[PDB]
């Protein structure tokens, strides 16, 4: 549950956790391409908050 912040507090951290560790798996795997880092950039700013 994110992008609108009153969801955040409804992220389940097994399930971010986990597409996180895929999507970095995924961007080594593939030669890191601009669109994989993008989406891990934004995770990434979900658990920063700000």
């Amino acid at each position: 549950s994110l992008y609108p912040k009153l969801f955040q507090k409804n992220l389940d951290p097994d399930v971010f956790n986990q597409i996180v560790k895929i999507l970095h798996d995924f961007y080594i795997e593939k030669e890191k391409p601009l669109l994989i880092f993008e989406i891990l950039q934004r995770l990434s700013e979900l658990k920063r908050f700000d």
